[PDB]
């Protein structure tokens, strides 16, 4: 099998010039060549069946991305894994090939107003599909969203991806230790329940803020460090604000902390456009129930040159997983891995 960085990639003979790319906290991606349908792919190599955590991960991403088919979303074009359960470590998964992603574009060149709103309205459209599909994404960052040459956006890693149901949703906090928490809502890190849509809308209000200046703009160091990045900027939460957080500990804990003066956007951004600044604060707003919805978003000014919901898919009806899995060992969310994955072997 070829090797990658002192990795195996058997991916082979279908699979071959296989390139590293870059990683994350769980994959390590290459470049390949597909010989069979002569095209540049990606391959995502996991190794997930030691962590019940990280097998949650690769089923959410697989059944998700196998059913979502959108331009601003990322698809699964193929899956590679052993023929036998047993002999099944890793899984590796086939993407289109895309060129990079926004947090390596933004370490080395700073965009335009143009640049900035095609790549937002981009984003949201995608976003619109994920919702439309009643799906929470859970972990919009700019690693995730990628970018080939002809400058198409797409999102990736669903890992974290869930249904929607802020009601009868008992899975508690995140389980995710590894990623980035600056794109993290206030209330994913506050609430260890009732997460809406809304939680994608501020990770996506912290990326715009990111490219209108290159910076992130809430880069705490540590749990309490975030929430003083987010109130530091927003200033203290109101009484209304306050009433969103469900913990009255986590409340208290927010009423005992010094008082803080909001901090006007343009301050942060004198020479952005304020039409961005509008929709950025709108965005960024501490109460979930208050912030901007994601067709609401896309009908604001500042995205006016590209909105067209002729031209902005919704999915066909709701995703549903079928069972829940925060509480499956692991060697039943390791079988079921490889029930979803069968239809990707031959005499299925
Ligand atoms: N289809 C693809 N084409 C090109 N680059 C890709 C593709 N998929 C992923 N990448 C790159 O590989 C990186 C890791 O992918 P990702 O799916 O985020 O891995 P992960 O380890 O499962 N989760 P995370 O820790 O959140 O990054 C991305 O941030 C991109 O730079
Ligand atoms: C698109 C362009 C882009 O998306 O680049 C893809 C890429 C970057 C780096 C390495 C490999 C691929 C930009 O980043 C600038 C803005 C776009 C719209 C452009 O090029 O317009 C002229």
């Amino acid at each position: 099998p070829e090797m990658v960085r002192g990795q195996v990639f058997d991916v082979g003979p279908r699979y071959t010039n296989l390139s590293y790319i870059g990683e994350g906290a769980y994959g390590m991606v290459c470049s390949a060549y597909d010989n069979v349908n002569k095209v540049r792919v990606a391959i995502k190599k996991i190794s997930p069946f030691e962590h019940q955590t990280y097998c949650q991960r690769t089923l959410r991403e697989i059944k998700i991305l196998l059913r979502f088919r959108h331009e601003n979303i990322i698809g699964i074009n193929d899956i590679i894994r052993a023929p036998t359960i047993e002999q099944m470590k890793d899984v590796y998964i086939v993407q289109d090939l895309m060129e990079t992603d926004l947090y390596k574009l933004l370490k080395t060149q700073h965009l335009s107003n143009d640049h900035i709103c095609y790549f937002l309205y981009q984003i949201l459209r995608g976003l619109k599909y994920i919702h439309s599909a009643n799906v929470l994404h859970r972990d919009l960052k700019p690693s995730n969203l990628l970018l080939n040459t002809t400058c198409d956006l797409k999102i990736c890693d669903f890992g974290l991806a869930r249904v929607a149901d802020p009601d009868h949703d008992h899975t508690g906090f995140l389980t995710e230790y590894v990623a980035t928490r600056w794109y993290r809502a206030p209330e994913i890190m506050l609430n260890s329940k009732g997460y809406t849509k809304s939680i994608d809308i501020w990770s996506v209000g912290c990326i715009l803020a990111e490219m209108l200046s290159n910076r992130p703009i809430f880069p705490g160091k540590h749990y309490l460090d975030q929430l003083n990045h987010i109130l530091g900027i927003l200033g203290s939460p109101s009484q209304e604000d306050l009433n969103c957080i469900i913990n009255l500990k986590a409340r208290n804990y927010l009423l005992s902390l010094p008082h803080k003066n909001k901090v006007p956007w343009n301050r942060l951004f004198p020479n952005a456009d304020s039409k961005a600044l509008d929709l950025l604060d709108k965005m960024l707003t501490f109460n979930p129930h208050k912030r901007i919805e994601v067709e609401q978003a896309l009908a604001h000014p500042y995205l006016e040159q590209y909105y067209d919901p002729s031209d902005e898919p919704i999915a066909e009806a709701p995703f549903k997983f079928d069972m829940e899995l925060d509480d499956l060992p692991k060697e039943k969310l390791k079988e079921l891995i490889f029930e979803e994955t069968a239809r990707f072997q031959p005499g299925y």
